[PDB]
């Protein structure tokens, strides 16, 4: 069958942690006082939850409350344990409390509030320096969670909350995050379409932290080229075709051949043959001020078919692209 794969870094972080650390199913939730929190306004909802702005009446501080929909019980403790494991880490959203909602009869997670600017509006205004600055901040969060044996699996602009006033960033929504264990096969139905790594799109289950680095590359491409999203597929199959029109089909076949993976035969009549493109193809007068040789090389090293070939978060932070960012 498929050739096995291992993360090239933080491979055995969880094997050497106490079982309590990664065995989220055995986690016992510590419950706070639901009366401490008053809901103020609904912010939105996902397939799995509804999110509200709220107020902590013990300190009159703004917080966010995420009421988990009664769906997929298993996922509850997983998200909670991951949040508790990562609490205090650089640019990780802080879980402030966990309470039982009396209406939904499900857990409600209480998070720190970030005074963010919607990415749709924000990406339009980011300068070159801003993109480098915020990329570096995202990498701090990703190197941290990876070093702690966790992959996020849903890196995308919505989940990177940025307070542009105080230049503060938080990686949110760890609802899809998982513990990395060498040799483990994972669900490929993770991440948002435009940010799904080639591993997911070719149904390769033995993936790792490097999935997040593909997603980061997709964000970077959208920012420096001012095209959001960058790979704009109409479904999961067209998504891979869009990628192959840029990275080329020969390197896609090299990738699947390396892992002895077969494409879904439905690609037979949609994939075609495509050359690899040079990144300069995507530069034009309206985005050129965001582009530099350093940006393109960094991007090039994130967006590899082979998850094993991508920059790690730590390697990424060493890139010349970040030399100009004040440390
Ligand atoms: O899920 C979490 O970890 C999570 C954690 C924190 C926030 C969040 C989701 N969603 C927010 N806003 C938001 C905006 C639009 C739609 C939805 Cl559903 C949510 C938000 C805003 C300000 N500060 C923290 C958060």
């Amino acid at each position: 069958g498929p050739v096995p794969s291992r993360a090239r870094v933080y491979t055995d972080v969880n094997t050497h942690r106490p079982r309590e650390y990664w065995d989220y199913e055995s986690h016992v939730v510590e419950w706070g006082n639901q009366d401490d929190y008053q809901l103020v306004r609904k912010l939105g909802r996902g397939k799995y939850s509804e999110v509200f702005e709220a107020i902590n009446i013990t300190n009159n501080e703004k917080v966010v409350v995420k009421i988990l929909k009664p769906v997929k019980k298993k996922k509850i403790k997983r998200e909670i344990k991951i949040l508790e494991n990562l609490r205090g880490g650089p640019n990780i959203i802080t879980l402030a409390d966990i309470v039982k909602d009396p209406v939904s009869r499900t857990p409600a997670l209480v998070f720190e509030h970030v005074n963010n600017t919607d990415f749709k509006q924000l990406y339009q205004t980011l300068t070159d320096y801003d993109i480098r600055f915020y990329m570096y901040e995202i990498l701090k969060a990703l190197d941290y969670c990876h070093s702690m044996g966790i992959m996020h699996r849903d890196v995308k602009p919505h989940n990177v909350m940025i307070d542009h006033e105080h230049r503060k960033l938080r990686l949110i929504d760890w609802g899809l995050a998982e513990f990395y264990h060498p040799g483990q096969e994972y669900n490929v139905r993770v991440a948002s379409r435009y940010f799904k790594g080639p591993e997911l799109l070719v149904d390769y289950q033995m993936y790792d932290y490097s999935l997040d680095m593909w997603s980061l590359g997709c964000m970077l491409a959208s920012m420096i080229f001012r095209k959001e999203p960058f790979f704009h597929g109409h479904d999961n199959y067209d998504q891979l075709v869009r990628i192959a029109k840029v990275l080329g089909t020969e390197d896609l076949y090299d990738y699947i051949d390396k892992y002895n993976i077969e494409l879904d035969p439905r690609f037979n009549d949609i994939l075609g043959r495509h050359s690899r493109k040079r990144w300069e193809r995507f530069v034009h007068s309206e985005n050129q001020h965001l582009v530099s040789p350093e940006a393109l090389d960094f991007l090039d090293k994130l967006l590899r078919y082979d998850h094993q070939s991508r920059l790690t978060a730590r390697e990424a932070m060493e890139h010349p692209y970040f030399y100009t960012v004040v440390k």
